[PDB]
């Protein structure tokens, strides 16, 4: 007496009741899956299990900067982690190790340069000390000279010459401070080289983690309402009665809207 039609464009996904067979109002006759649902919940799933991916990645990458050693490669067994293949699993491995590596190496020409400043610092600090320890002494012999002109019991030459003498370790002296004061500054930027590194590394893995859970977030939703269209749909009796007419055997097979798959009597 009543007509049963799908509400959408369909594919029968399972077919419960036969020809003839008594239902109740309420009994499930037909569950029917929309036309396409499942490919597009297959797709967003694939996107959410690789951006799923790259979250280990920067997560593991990150907890590596924490530690300045790489963690056990390994996935978490989270029911997102089911459906992983090895060409994934051995591309985020390869990936993570390749990014540490490069990290590390950066770090360590930086940490080169420095450590190279750091002994012409020494080597500066030795020289000034051999050379104001050679000025000083050269100003008492010195000194002890002048008044001995004064007392003329010494030659003007002789004076000149450790004048000269006095002149040049001074000078020498003047040249390696002021060395010492650029090779310092030099330090400090080599100090600001080293740390700049590990900074951008770390501001970078907080950020592409960041982007990897809004991109988790959006696919979410995506996903959301590809399970809510991909969901069966059911259709129950809206009367008691018979089933007659059937017109639907093959599971699989597609009906549509305008189709009339089977009567209720009455
Ligand atoms: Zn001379």
């Amino acid at each position: 007496s009543k007509e049963i039609k799908p509400i959408e464009n369909s594919i029968v996904k399972e077919i419960i009741v036969k020809e003839g067979e008594s239902v109740r109002k309420g009994d499930v006759l037909l569950k029917l899956t929309a036309l396409g649902a499942e490919a597009d919940t297959l797709k967003t799933q694939s996107s959410l299990l690789q951006t799923r991916l790259e979250q280990t990645r920067y997560q593991i990458l990150s907890r590596s900067i924490e530690l300045n050693k790489l963690p056990e490669l390994k996935l978490p067994d989270e029911p997102y982690f089911q459906n992983v293949s090895e060409e994934e699993v051995l591309r985020l491995t390869s990936l993570i190790k390749e990014q540490f590596s490069t990290w590390q190496n950066q770090k360590y020409q930086k940490e080169l340069n420095l450590d190279k400043k750091r002994a012409e610092r020494l080597t500066i600090l030795a020289r000034i000390n051999r050379y104001e320890n050679l000025s000083r002494v050269e100003k008492s012999r010195l000194d002890d000279f002048r008044s001995l002109l004064h007392k003329q019991a010494i030659a003007k030459h002789a004076v000149l010459e450790q004048e000269n003498k006095y002149v040049e370790a001074a000078n020498e002296l003047r040249v390696y401070k002021s060395q010492l004061e650029q090779i310092e500054s030099e330090i400090l930027s080599a100090k600001e080289e080293y740390q700049l590194v590990t900074r951008l590394f770390k501001n970078e893995i907080l950020d592409k983690l960041r982007q990897t859970t809004d991109n988790i977030e959006l696919l979410t939703l995506e996903l959301e309402k590809n399970e809510e269209r991909q969901q069966a749909s059911v259709i129950r009796a809206p009367v008691s009665g018979k089933v007659q007419q059937l017109k639907v055997h093959t599971e699989g097979g597609v009906v549509t809207t305008a189709e009339t798959l089977m009567v209720i009597v009455p």
